[PDB]
RNA sequence: ACGGAAACUUAAAACCGUGUUGCACUGCAACCCGGAAUUCUUGCACGUCG
């Protein structure tokens, strides 16, 4: 390395849900009961022939 | 009344005619617009819930 400088460490384990925003929303996704089903959009549109 | 006295050495005629200060000749040969400079340093997607 060099002499004004050495490396270092952290721990960083989560408990609770980690949540930051970024001015990015998810929109009608499926709310029932079991399955939240996030599918790909490129798909749905291989149907049209 | 002196071998005396009178008389222009005179008239016209172009030193002119033919003739290039001309012919051959690179303003040419050689070179870097080239070397050294961080687009960087401060900065949490969050306050807010009867």
């Amino acid at each position: 390395m060099s002499q004004y400088l050495k490396p270092f460490e952290l721990t960083l384990r989560c408990l609770g849900p980690v949540f930051i925003g970024s001015g990015e929303k998810r929109t009608p996704y499926v709310a029932s009961t079991s399955m939240v089903y996030f599918p790909d959009m490129e798909r749905l549109y291989a149907d049209v022939a």
